[PDB]
């Protein structure tokens, strides 16, 4: 898994044509007052909206309240095969747990239509505190569970967060420490 | 920051001889009975040992007990400029906190001699639970603090962990998501 500020991770998206619209989209969604930003912040709670980005890439814009205490056995632990997740928090704070799929127990085997494997919870997993402007990238080996709150951002149990989950085909996204 | 199982992250170390050399060391240290593995596991507690790997790359092999409760304001929060950290846990479990340098308050400005910026603690930062075989990679934008314990691995307060922090010159490391088009 990768995580960090979108504004520090721009170099990840340069010099590739397929990624160009995507990077533009991530920046637009974060820009206060932009069309994409206004659209995302106008989402009714517990709804989503899909935006096509070309080359098999699309964004799932969503808003919801946090559900699970970080110190609990709750949460929906999942991983994917076709797609890499680019999770961008637009407003609010979200807790994410992440663990390697080889450390997790499969509950529901891969469902191709939903591009989804479901795991038993791993409560003690790494915990990412994703505030607005932070990007978390989850690959095939990253089991992840979202919608956690911690004591410092408990208000988002009743005040919705806003985010985009960009799905990009893994065939396009090949993480390397070299170009 | 990047984190994951070393055995799931092999694809990262492709297409340069220098990354290949780095990867070879990381794998050797995890292999029970290897020269590097024995060297790391024989360290006395609270000591470290430096191993040059070529190309300006070197490993700081270390052993120590965990010091700070995760729910505390303790911890030495730092970032670097010249080097990228490859932190590999060889035995035990370690908690690491990581936060973007833009959310941290500078305490000690950059010291070029030691390649170090020191920050005020960010106790609520993301928390990485690094068990044996896990790798955390910290780049210049990643402020990080080590030696945390959580309740699920509190035994390493009294029993030492073993790890390597491999320092790679920034010029060797270019994080990319796709081929350049
Ligand atoms: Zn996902
Ligand atoms: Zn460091």
């Amino acid at each position: 898994a990768i995580f960090g500020e979108l504004s520090s991770l721009g170099h990840l998206f340069k010099k590739t044509q397929e990624l160009e619209i995507l990077h533009e989209y991530l920046k637009e969604v974060m820009q206060k007052g932009s069309k994409a930003n206004q659209r995302v912040l106008n989402l009714a709670t517990n709804t989503e909206f899909q935006v096509p980005l070309g080359h098999g890439i699309f964004s799932i814009e969503q808003s919801y309240c946090l559900e699970h205490a970080k110190e609990s056995e709750k949460g929906f632990f999942e991983s994917h095969k076709k797609y890499v997740d680019f999770q961008l928090i637009v407003k609010g704070v979200e807790g994410a747990k992440a663990v390697g799929i080889n450390q997790a127990v499969i509950k529901n085997p891969y469902d191709e239509k939903r591009d989804l494997i479901v795991y038993e919870p791993v409560s003690e997993a790494s915990f990412l505190r994703l505030h607005a402007g932070m990007l978390a990238i989850f690959f095939e080996n990253d089991a992840h569970a979202l919608r956690f709150y911690g004591e410092s951002f408990e208000k988002y149990r009743e005040e919705p967060i806003f985010k985009a989950v960009v799905k990009a085909p893994k065939g396009l996204i090949k993480l390397k420490l070299a170009a």
